[PDB]
């Protein structure tokens, strides 16, 4: 009976055959983890039996135990080795069984020595079928297992053949395993010839089947195949005579005519493909599409001629000598992946893309089209749609293969569908193609002539028609070729399927890991197969994109965007967009959002707005709501118009008595009903206006701009308002940037620019070495400063699967080496001057790691080393391979690789890594480095630096932040936190700057603004610094470089204006600065005499960053990996990532701890949210603070309630005297007077005071110096009921009359010789004299209470009223801090007209201890206050940073005090020094730093100082028991930690006021919000909160 180990999956796996084994007494081992030869689980042990164990086990422990070695596989091996046995052996249909065998030296081959058939149910689930082998093969172990122990079975080898598979090969087929065996076969088999001919191969080749039959009709004319081929042969000849070859463009700007197909066919037949332009579109997208095609060649009218502006070499269709004598067909040069045609697609996402279609694209599709509609010559097509969507490929090209006749329809009758029916039954218009939108406009007409209309482009609904033609539902966009789906409308249905994939053309539905979804599962439409274009004209990086090669599959797909899924039958349902999001008008915004401020509506009650698309794909929003009446259109928009910008506005308004619901309540968006300019809009009136419009237009990637429409509402960002400068001169205007802002519509424009009064970069000459730009120059001496630094390494990561080549990506970084000057660029130093020095060619460093998830980073920190600017490329690259993940890297130098050269460097690693090619870069680095250089010598640039020396001049506002201790010089060292905007609140932060003509960056330019300047203590001008793009020429969009420019911007903060006019203002002092933005930072600092010092940055310390989103998927999975640097103080990125703001916060680590970056983080947060709900709020308004911050705030400091007893000061010391009479209460020299001798003495003072009208709040006057009289006095007064007000003797008698005369006092006791200077006093009981004292001893009847005045302290001077109950909380708080107990005792040297005193004279009567009353003499002198501490045993002592400094000078030398417990300074500032001195000179003994304002009666808050522990600014620490503080700034809000602000204190212990002068009382006890509206203290006092709460005195708000 030997030891087993069962190695298995997990540890209940084959549970059944551990128990059977352990019942014959076996000792069985479970391991689930990998085992090696030394593993403890191997010795002594007689058999191990694997079952779908997770390893492989190494050879040596085989071997080891041979012959007594079995593995449970859940496989009929050979078949289906390794992994996944159970599904592949359903998948790829092989014979099914388990097999236990002797494990040999591969993986699963050995000798068999149990083998069992099994059988799966089609019904089975793949997890069935995995289940049921698993039990099988347990049972079969069970039962055979003796046979197998001693022997007696004959081993037999496997079978020749069977099959092998690894973890990964499962991947693209992860989702399945939940589907039946049938549903799984289904799957295999829904996922399981070339073409030869060009179109016009094709064409020509139909043009002889049936050359005299009917072509093209316009109007009266027509031609015929033959005509047509032959008058295209004439254009074709003209057209190759000038120069077109295969894949050239010949842009084509004609009316649909007979003209136009004779055009078409022409430039295909010259060879190349024609750039459809309509005509009717307006000059922005006509001038866009002839720049952007690459057609030098424009077949075009006279009446259209004008609208290309010269731009292209004409060819006039009806200039006679355009068509050549020969009329034959062109010799074919022409392959099946050449170019036939470029198509545009919509201009939603902004201008329109080139798409590029092969002829194999088209001829596929027409290939597939003839047969599956049964196109015949019979046929007629109408010539319906615009040439320019490809919509019209389908109408012209797949009908004149058919040998169809085609119908230019009449421009007349093309939106009026009545007379559209009416020649289409006219003339027999069979087939045609009409867009959803005029398709079912059109089945409304009494139609008789078509059979089958094709219908696509938008979502389908409607099927009922007034037709017999077969009604069919196509799909696929421009970059498939016209449609990839075709399905026959047989029926309604609630979502009209796009039917089943077309010729040669698989669909899969793949989810977000592109891994097959099963069947009935939604996901995205991936296309394959012979439609997918070529790509994108002159957009490689979203070719790479949109055509991808599926790392499983290895198949070229096409990623639609599209959400879709297969149903049973075959048919695709399309179900829309995947993205939720949609962009209107220039902003992607989710619909949904704009239906809390619909329904907050009085007479909205629902709402569900959604996103349609008009027939050119232009997005529109439409505001379905639910209301007893429909609603005013122009009520409705200027509802929303409150609240929202105009894009946000749903152009049309649908009123609904209810909307339609699902199953499951929700609204029915597919059954809500369906539906231009747009209010205030002002088309162009004068031919100024009209190119204004045009330029608009194509900057913002949107059509129709009116005359008044804003600027920054229709998408205008900072980078955009460049390019209508740049292109507003191409067009021979002069616009300023700053005039944008000022002139943000083209009416205003117009009148700016009545002069109409070019200019490229001159690349450079070849040279040896070449000009450094101004910032070019900055990173390079900033790098030489420190060439050990990473600090200005940009390094990124991707995150790539195992099905990566990594020899590709490092052969794509290899070529963008070779393309990008700056990657071989190499900085030196060639005297006083900056120079590069151009490589020609440079080895890429590309390492290879392999490691595990939890090293990558680790590997990845190794990696970043320093560059040597002198040597190329300042880039490295490498991939450390995990278990996972095949982890890219890349580290390149902020010299070469700025945010947008990144977006070069991603967009064009994408395209290579895609299998693109990129078009050659047109200019370098060094000619914008010298263009500009010799700029700096203009005019311009003269009236730039003078606005800045202008600016700068003054005296700058300095922005200090809540950080540690400054580094003595610069540090670089940092982390970074990240806080994560929502989409949701980005899109409101965007909706805000939109509606009031401002930019995002203005707006979080000031919210970061009003961040600083709350941070700040809310200044009024806050500088920080700010990254503009530095692409001054335009010419230099395209480089990799070092281009960006660091401004300085002074913006002023009016905190008593709204945030909306904080916001004008900001840009109204932004655009200066971005106006002169293109003087170099280190000529900004020379203009404001400012230069390089100190361990701060010149003009400021806070960088505010920020990036649009990333151009590219590729750019969108690169990660910024911070090397734990930080730049700055404190740099604000704000990333626009994944539709919200990755707000970085790279701080600096030595000046703040990962909790101030979290708290500030959290504040900013709290801030911008405040922000963007307070638009019309005053600034002053807005918290800093968060409520998380409070509440902790308040735990940490301010949770100080402890019940304390009510009974009054002089009860408790009644209750001594009769307890324990004869204990010594005071100590003065000699004098030992006991708790009876004091208390009595006390009750005689009292009843002489009572006998002279002293009612409670009665302000008794005192000025008795040092003496027991003073307690005799206090405590008697204190007993009578009045307040006590002590004077200094010492002091002139115009104070002492104008206390008296100001304090309304009743009467005076002062000790015997100060009654002659009380002059003029009331009624003045001499306090020594015995007159003063009744014989009565009895204990008065205390009837003050706790809200009565105990004592009146004076600070003209004012007298701070105090309470007694107040007073009781302090002297409770400090017994519980610092008990003095019966054996204690308390010295008593801080005057008493100081609000220390009263801790002293009433802080020894709580614990029964005593008081010695130090005498005048000893005041200041420490050697005799030392005297009473050693005699007397002093426990309690006050003391203040200046009495305390001598009082140290007595060293350590000095001792014999071993009772002194505590030393309490207060009323100053503790020096550092102060603390560890005092230490060593008298340890065992606790010291303790106090505050407390006379108004928070005596103390407020104390700092324990440990031994241990050594304070940079000691601390005045938390406060008291039911003490509470806060810090507020001038506008009464409380301070986060480490910002300055007002001390204030409050609590029971607040003083009453001061006496008779209630404008200062109220003016400095201000019922404050933050106490419940009880009123607080301002102490006129600076402090700031610490880490732990321990509040810091900075002094006097001065
Ligand atoms: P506008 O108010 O929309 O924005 C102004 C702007 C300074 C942000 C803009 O003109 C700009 O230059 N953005 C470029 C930001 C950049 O280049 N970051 C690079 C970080 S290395």
């Amino acid at each position: 009976m030997g030891r087993i180990l069962f190695l298995t999956t997990f540890m209940s796996k084959g549970n059944k055959v551990v128990r059977y084994l352990e019942s014959l007494h076996h000792e069985v081992v479970i391991c689930q983890e990998k085992v090696h030869a030394q593993s403890a689980n191997l010795q002594e042990i007689d058999w191990i039996v694997s079952y779908a164990y997770g390893y492989i086990l190494d050879k040596e422990i085989v071997s080891r135990f041979r012959g007594r070695i079995i593995n449970l596989h859940p496989s009929l091996l050979p078949w289906n080795k390794g992994r996944d046995p159970v599904f592949w052996s359903v998948w790829d249909e092989t014979p099914k069984g388990v097999t236990i065998h002797l494990i040999d030296e591969h993986v699963d081959t050995g000798d068999i020595l149990v083998q069992e058939e099994i059988a799966f149910a089609d019904e089975d689930t793949l997890l069935d079928c995995y289940n049921k082998a698993n039990q099988a093969i347990e049972e079969l172990f069970i039962r055979e297992w003796e046979n197998i122990v001693h022997g007696r079975i004959a081993p037999y080898r496997q079978t020749a053949g069977g099959t092998l598979h690894f973890k990964a090969d499962r991947d693209f087929y992860k989702n399945l395993n939940m589907t039946t065996v049938r549903e799984l076969l289904a799957l295999k088999r829904l996922c399981a010839k070339p073409i030869d001919k060009t179109f016009h191969q094709l064409f020509e080749q139909q043009v002889e089947m049936t050359p005299d039959h009917v072509a093209v009709v316009d109007r009266g004319q027509s031609l015929t195949y033959k005509q047509l081929n032959e008058r295209a042969n004439q254009l074709a000849h003209h057209l190759r005579g000038k120069g077109v070859k295969p894949d050239d463009q010949v842009a084509i700007m004609l009316d649909k005519s007979l003209d136009m197909i004779v055009s078409i066919l022409a430039v295909m037949k010259a060879g190349g493909a024609y750039v459809p332009i309509d005509p009717d579109y307006p000059g922005e997208r006509i001038a866009y599409m002839l720049a952007d095609s690459s057609a030098a060649i424009l077949l075009t009218n006279a009446l259209h001629e004008e609208k290309a502006n010269g731009a292209c070499d004409i060819i006039d269709v009806h200039d006679p000598d355009s068509y050549s004598e020969n009329t034959n067909n062109l010799p074919h040069v022409n392959r099946p992946d050449d170019l036939v045609y470029v198509m545009y697609t919509s201009g939603s996402t902004g201008l329109a893309k080139g798409v590029m279609i092969e002829h194999h694209n088209l001829v596929n599709f027409c290939e597939w089209y003839r047969p599956y509609f049964g196109v015949t010559p019979a046929d007629k097509a109408l010539v319906y749609s615009s040439f320019s969507f490809d919509g019209s490929a389908l109408d012209i090209f797949t009908h004149l293969l058919a040998g169809a006749a085609l119908h230019i329809v009449p421009s007349e009758r093309k939106y009026d569908l009545d007379a559209l029916n009416d020649y289409c039954n006219q003339e027999g218009i069979t087939i045609s193609y009409l867009p959803t939108g005029a398709a079912e406009q059109f089945m409304q007409m009494d139609n008789q002539s078509f059979r089958v209309v094709i219908t696509g482009g938008d979502v389908l609904k409607k099927i009922e028609r007034n037709g017999t033609y077969k009604l069919y539902n196509g799909y696929g966009p421009t970059e498939c070729t016209i449609m990839v789906t075709m399905f026959e409308v047989d029926k309604p249905y609630a979502n009209i399927p796009i039917g089943k994939p077309i010729d040669r053309t698989r669909i899969l539905i793949l989810d977000e890991a592109l891994a097959l979804q099963p069947i009935g599962v939604a996901g995205e439409l991936f296309i394959v197969g012979e439609g997918l274009g070529r790509g994108y004209l002159n957009r490689p990086e979203l070719t790479a994109e949109k055509f991808i090669v599926h790392p499983q599959t290895g198949e070229r797909m096409y990623r639609t965007g599209d959400r879709a899924r297969f149903l049973p039958d075959g048919n695709i349902e399309f179900l829309g967009r995947l993205d939720n999001l949609v962009k209107i008008r220039g902003y992607r915004i989710e619909p949904g959002e704009i239906e809390p401020f619909l329904m907050n509506h009085p007479l909205i009650e629902l709402t569900t707005v959604l996103a349609k698309e008009q027939a050119d794909g232009r997005k529109y929003l439409v505001g379905y709501y639910v209301a007893p009446e429909e609603i005013p259109h122009g009520e409705l928009r200027e509802w929303l118009g409150n609240d929202l910008p105009d894009y946000m506005i749903p152009t049309y308004f649908v009123h609904m008595k209810a909307f339609p619901l699902t199953a499951n309540g929700k609204v029915d968006r597919r059954a809500l009903p369906d539906v231009l300019l747009g209010e205030d809009y002002v088309a162009p009136t004068d031919e100024l206006e009209q190119q204004l419009a045009q330029v608009w237009s194509h900057v913002l990637g949107i059509p129709q701009m009116g005359i008044d429409d804003h600027f920054l509402e229709r998408g205008g960002d900072s980078i955009k308002v460049m390019q209508l400068i740049h292109q507003l001169k191409n067009i021979g205007l002069s616009l300023r940037y700053d005039q944008l802002f000022t002139h943000p519509t083209i009416r205003q424009l117009k009148r700016l620019l009545t002069e109409q009064k070019l200019e490229p970069l001159r690349e450079l000459d070849e040279q040896a070495e070449y000009e450094t730009s101004a910032v070019e120059k900055r990173m390079y001496i900033i790098q030489q400063q420190d060439v050990e630094s990473i600090a200005y390494n940009v390094v990124y990561t991707i995150n790539f699967p195992l099905t990566v080549d990594t020899e590709q990506i490092r052969v794509a970084l290899e070529q963008l080496v070779l393309r990008h000057e700056g990657l071989r660029s190499t900085y030196h130093m060639r005297g006083d001057e900056i120079v590069k020095r151009i490589v020609p060619r440079a080895e890429l460093s590309f390492v290879r790691q392999t490691g595990e998830e939890e090293s990558v980073q680790s590997l990845l920190a190794e990696q970043i080393k320093p560059f040597d600017l002198a040597k190329a490329p300042l880039l490295r690259a490498g991939v450390i391979e995990t278990a996972d993940k095949k982890v890219l890297w890349f580290d390149s130098h902020h010299i070469l690789l700025d945010g947008l050269s990144k977006s070069i460097l991603a967009r064009e690693l994408q395209a290579l890594l895609g299998q693109q090619v990129l078009s050659p870069v047109e200019k370098t680095y060094k000619s914008f480095a010298r263009w500009q250089n010799e700029w700096f010598a203009s005019d311009e640039y003269e009236q730039q630096i003078a606005y800045w020396k202008t600016l700068l001049q003054g005296e700058l506002p300095a922005v200090q932040l809540p950080t540690k201790k400054r580094p003595p010089q610069l540090t670089f060292d940092g982390a970074i936190q990240m806080y994560r905007v929502n989409p949701e609140i980005t899109r409101k932060l965007k909706a805000t700057a939109a509606k009031h003509d401002l930019t995002l960056y203005m707006l979080m330019l000031t919210i970061v603004s009003i961040w600083l300047s709350k941070m700040n203590s809310d200044s009024n001008q806050v500088i920080l610094g700010t990254v503009t793009d530095g692409r001054q020429h335009p010419d230099t969009r395209e480089l990799l470089g070092m281009f960006v420019n660091t401004l300085p911007l002074l913006l002023s903060i009016d905190h008593e204006e709204s945030f909306l006019h904080n916001l004008q203002q900001v840009k109204a002092k932004l655009l200066p600065a971005l106006q002169n933005q293109y003087v170099p930072f280190d000529k900004i600092l020379e203009a404001a005499r400012v230069k390089r010092e100190g361990n701060r940055h010149p003009l400021f310390d806070v960088m505010f960053m920020m990036q649009g989103a990333p151009e590219t998927e590729l750019e969108s999975n690169m990660h910024h990996i911070n090397a734990g640097i930080s730049k700055f103080d404190l740099t604000l990125e704000v990333l626009e990532r994944e539709n919200g703001l990755n707000i970085v916060f790279e701080y600096n680590t030595h000046l703040f701890d990962e909790g101030m970056i979290l708290r500030m983080v959290a504040q900013f947060e709290h801030l911008l949210l405040q922000a963007v709900h307070g638009l019309d709020q005053q600034v002053k308004r807005f918290e800093l603070v968060t409520e998380d911050e409070k509440r902790d705030l308040f735990l940490r400091v301010n949770d100080t309630a402890k019940a304390y007893p009510n009974k009054l000061i002089m009860s408790m010391l009644e209750d001594w005297a009769a307890a324990t009479p004869d204990k010594t209460a005071l100590v003065f020299r000699e004098q030992r007077v006991t708790y009876r001798e004091l208390n009595e003495r006390v009750n005689q003072l009292a009843h002489t005071l009572r006998e002279k009208g002293v009612q409670p709040d009665d302000l008794v006057m005192l000025m008795a110096e040092r003496s027991v009289e003073m307690m005799v006095a206090i405590f008697a007064v204190l007993k009578a009921g009045g307040a006590y007000l002590p004077i200094d003797p010492h002091s002139p008698a115009e104070r002492i009359a104008y206390i008296f005369a100001d304090s309304g006092a009743k009467l005076v006791l002062a000790q015997s010789p100060f009654v002659e200077k009380a002059s003029m006093a009331e009624v003045v009981l001499d306090l020594n004299s015995a007159s003063s004292y009744a014989a009565d001893t009895s204990n008065p009847p205390l009837v003050n209470q706790p809200g009565d005045l105990v004592y009146v302290m004076y600070t003209k001077p004012k007298g701070v009223m105090i309470e007694h109950g107040a007073l009781l909380n302090v002297l409770h708080g400090m017994q519980d801090e610092y008990p003095l107990l019966q054996d204690d005792a308390f010295l008593l040297k801080t005057t008493y007209i100081f609000d220390i005193s009263v801790a002293e004279i009433f802080g020894w009567v709580p614990g029964r201890g005593k008081l010695v009353i130090l005498e005048p003499e000893a005041e200041k002198n420490p050697k005799a206050i030392w005297q009473a501490v050693v005699g007397a045993g002093i426990t309690h002592i006050n003391f203040v940073p200046s009495m305390l400094i001598p009082f140290v000078e007595y060293l350590e030398g000095r001792t014999e005090a071993n009772r002194l417990r505590y030393i309490l300074a207060c009323g100053e500032a503790m020096p550092d020094e102060l603390v560890p001195k005092v230490y060593e000179v008298l340890p065992e003994v606790k010291l303790e730093n106090i505050y407390g304002p006379t108004e928070a009666t005596i103390y407020a808050s104390r700092y324990s100082l440990a031994k241990g522990s050594q304070e940079s600014p000691v601390p005045i620490g938390k406060p008291l028991p039911n003490y509470r503080m806060y810090i507020i700034n001038r506008h009464g809000q409380l301070q986060p930690i480490g910002v300055p602000g007002e001390l204030c204190i409050a609590g029971a212990s607040l003083a009453r006021g001061y006496l008779n002068n209630p404008a200062l009382t109220e003016e400095k006890f201000t019922p404050h919000p933050l106490e419940k509206g009880e009123r607080i203290y301002r102490t006129g006092d600076l402090a700031r909160y610490r880490e732990d709460g321990n509040i810091e005195y900075l002094g006097r708000m001065d």
